[PDB]
């Protein structure tokens, strides 16, 4: 299989900013700690498969992330705080959240 390629490969489809708007599609400093917590990465995937349904033009991505849930490590196989929170479905929300997400995942998935 190639679960690792399914991660850095979506970063390719995660780089198309249209224009700056005033939409709520965005994460805060606390949400960043979520997508970064290796153990809290999969639960963000739960919010990535739900929001990607309302994310127009991201259905094929819902296929990747959903298949990526079991491809994540489990340092202390258990959650601690609430996971991420996407928006109505704007690529701007999944832009900062998902970019930093899939990236920190494959980064701590191997590391040397």
């Amino acid at each position: 299989a190639n679960c690792s390629i399914m991660i850095d490969e979506i970063i390719h489809h995660l780089k198309r900013p249209p224009n700056p708007l005033l939409d709520p599609n965005n994460l805060n400093s606390e949400d960043m700690d979520i997508l970064m917590e290796r153990n809290l990465r999969t639960p963000n995937l739960l919010a990535f498969v739900r929001a990607v349904k309302h994310l127009e033009n991201a259905s094929a991505i819902e296929s990747i992330l959903k298949n990526l849930l079991p491809c994540l490590p489990l340092a202390t196989a258990a959650p601690t705080r609430h996971p991420i929170h996407i928006k109505d479905g704007d690529w701007n929300e999944f832009r900062r959240k998902l970019t930093f997400y899939l990236k920190t995942l494959e980064n701590a998935q191997a590391q040397q």
